[PDB]
């Protein structure tokens, strides 16, 4: 199967610790250095950000397949870019603090070389089982305090019933209000019969793959983007990228929790799709 785990880096999961200033929701941008903004262009050439995803070392992102599938192809516009480096889409250059200091990093957008959804993945499926798959990016990405990759965990590591993750985006699902700070949001992991409603359809089951995170005691903690990441703090502030959404959490009075792709269980998917 050609797995090469070794061009996942071991320098993974660490952000700097630059805080600063009155926040809300809101990330300074040294946080979170993995997020990645997947932009669409229609036939007009109209573009816009619908998506997120999660660089996972110099070459690849991981996002959700319907990320680059189906409805999103439709209602947006084909697959076009991936932006790295972004924290406020509503300005440039991006500038934070009462003792204000600059992003020096204009973001950057790169082509996609190729795109592969996993092959078990069934476009428009009710379930979106195996919902997952690898962007490769146009160039070699060079890492800084802004852009750095996120660690993976092992297919054997399971995430427990209240341990609590962390989901960060901007807002780019079906129902989500499109922000132009980049969010984070404290969501704990939930019993799977919690997200019997999440599919918007009746009688599926929650497989081992999909992690059911959000729910009744976490309804201020709606965000995060369709393929964006679900991340556990292990030990040494070291970040790991425990799922992905595939459906996203709706925090409403008749709301559910969101449906993840737990993305340990494709660890080895991942190493043999990944190429220098
Ligand atoms: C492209 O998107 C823009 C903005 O949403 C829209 O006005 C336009 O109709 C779209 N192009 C077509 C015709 O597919
Ligand atoms: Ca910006």
């Amino acid at each position: 199967r050609n797995r090469r785990p070794e061009l996942l880096p071991n320098d993974c999961g660490y952000q700097v610790e630059a805080d600063k200033i009155l926040n809300g929701d809101d990330t300074v941008p040294e946080e979170f250095p993995w997020t990645a903004m997947i932009g669409y262009k229609n036939s007009s050439n109209f573009e816009q950000f619908a998506c997120g995803g999660s660089l996972i070392n110099n070459r690849y992102i991981v996002t959700a397949a319907h990320c680059v599938a189906g409805r999103v192809l439709r209602v947006v516009g084909a697959l076009n870019k991936v932006r790295l480096g972004e924290w406020n889409t509503a300005t440039d250059p991006d500038c934070y603090g009462a003792v204000r200091v600059c992003v020096p990093d204009k973001p950057i957008d790169l082509g996609i070389e190729e795109t592969i959804q996993h092959p078990d993945y069934v476009d428009g499926s009710k379930d979106r089982y195996h919902d997952i798959a690898l962007i490769r990016l146009n160039r070699q990405v060079e890492f800084t305090n802004y852009i750095r990759p996120v660690c993976l965990p092992q297919p054997n590591e399971e995430v427990q019933v209240g341990q609590r993750l962390t989901v960060v985006g901007w807002g780019r699902t079906e129902t989500g209000q499109y922000s132009t700070i980049k969010q984070k949001l404290a969501v704990p992991v939930v019993h799977a019969e919690q997200c019997a409603k999440t599919f918007g359809a009746a009688g599926v089951r929650v497989r081992s793959s999909q992690l059911c995170a959000g729910g009744e005691k976490a309804k201020d903690s709606c965000g995060g983007d369709s393929g964006g990441p679900l991340l556990a703090e292990r030990a040494n502030q070291q970040f790991f990228l425990e799922g992905l959404v595939s459906f996203g959490a709706t925090c409403g009075t008749e709301g559910w929790p969101g449906i993840y792709t737990k993305v340990g269980k494709y660890r080895d998917w991942i190493e043999g799709n990944i190429r220098p």
